[PDB]
């Protein structure tokens, strides 16, 4: 089925096109996790986005072990995709984090696991260590050295496939041309949308058979914890709603088919029953040529995640 369209990664396995984003603050109960990701099997997404920090592995794990229970998909078919958070960057904290989310999510195995981000954390139990001045405390880490240790992972069995997320062509660089590499990193997972288009990082990963998967494709959740409240709502963005008007879709469908035609995986957040199921009708139809070079220039340069406690760290991707 067109539904189930796939990339093959470099390490020779595939990832779907489209994937489910999971994400949701602390403030939504847990309970929806568990009843919208099976929601978004029910609907055919296969490709189903978690991490460590969303504090939801469990309840994902519970939905696809429902999933399975009742006939819908098997194990083989789900691509679950968790990821290293920022205190576990040492390397001997990497495969004890990776077996704890298998743990959580009572999955042997996860298809993909990502190094979250570059701005490592200090080590600890706590996911946002902070000082007594309220400031989260960074650590330094060469993460080459935590790439070895994902590698080992992958060596294991633990992971199928290993890439990174939130990495510039600098960072990027760093773990390609690292000696002795045994891995690549099969995709990038960063902040992608019409705002934010990221094409000079797209044309690098292309030219090195890296996957770029985008987040925030529908313009971010907007959390008032790290989001400009000022900021252009992307999908009332007037291009993308006459776009939506001429091909009786939504802008939403837009903005992610938009991703599909340039070569991008995209994800998709929705806690709501009828966009869960409106998400996957992008396979439904497509743009043309002059509509993606219209929404080519849409470009602003705009990253929605905007804070000095990112902008302070060394690894900051942006600049
Ligand atoms: N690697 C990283 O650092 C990183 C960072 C950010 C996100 N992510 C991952 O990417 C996923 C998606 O990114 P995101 O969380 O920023 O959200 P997003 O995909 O950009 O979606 C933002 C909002 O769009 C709404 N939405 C979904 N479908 C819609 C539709 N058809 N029409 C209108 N609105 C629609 C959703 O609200 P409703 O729920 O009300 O439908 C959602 O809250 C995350 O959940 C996470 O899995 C990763
Ligand atoms: C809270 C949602 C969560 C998710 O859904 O993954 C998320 C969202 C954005 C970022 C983020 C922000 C700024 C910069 C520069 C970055 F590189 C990544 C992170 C990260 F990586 F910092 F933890 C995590």
């Amino acid at each position: 089925d067109s539904k189930h369209q796939c990339v093959k990664l470099n390490d020779g396995h595939f990832m779907p096109v489209l994937g489910f984003g999971t994400y949701a603050p602390p403030e939504v109960p847990r309970s929806k996790a568990l009843e919208v990701t099976k929601l978004a099997i029910e609907a055919g997404f296969r490709h189903i986005d978690s991490a460590h920090l969303y504090n939801n592995e469990e309840q994902v794990g519970l939905a696809i072990r429902s999933k399975i229970a009742d006939g819908s998909v098997k194990r083989e078919d789900i691509f679950y995709t968790s990821k290293l958070w920022s205190t576990f960057h040492r390397p001997e904290l990497v495969r004890p984090a990776l077996e704890n989310s298998l743990k959580k999510a009572q999955l042997d195995y996860v298809d993909l696991y990502l190094i979250h981000s570059p701005m490592s954390l200090k080590p600890g139990e706590e996911l946002s260590p902070t000082d007594e001045n309220g400031k989260v405390i960074f650590d330094i880490v060469d993460l080459c050295t935590t790439w070895e240790a994902m590698e080992k992972c992958k060596d294991a069995g633990l992971a199928k496939s290993i890439g990174v997320s939130n990495f510039n062509r600098r960072q990027l660089e760093m773990i390609l041309n690292k000696p002795g590499l045994k891995y690549k990193p099969v995709c990038n997972q960063v902040e992608c949308h019409p705002y934010f288009n990221r094409s000079k990082l797209l044309d690098f990963c292309k030219s090195k058979d890296i996957v770029l998967v985008a987040y925030s494709a529908l313009g971010s959740q907007r959390d008032k914890r790290w989001v400009d409240p000022n900021s252009p709502v992307l999908l009332e963005d007037p291009v993308l709603c006459a776009l939506a008007k001429k091909h009786k879709r939504t802008p939403a469908l837009i903005a992610l088919r938009y991703q599909l035609q340039r070569g991008v995986v995209v994800l998709a957040k929705s806690y709501n029953e009828q966009r869960i199921r409106q998400n996957v009708q992008v396979f439904e139809f497509q743009l043309t040529a002059e509509d993606m070079k219209a929404i080519d220039g849409l470009d602003r340069n705009l990253h929605y995640f905007n804070s000095d406690s990112f902008a302070s760290h060394p690894n900051y991707p942006y600049s």
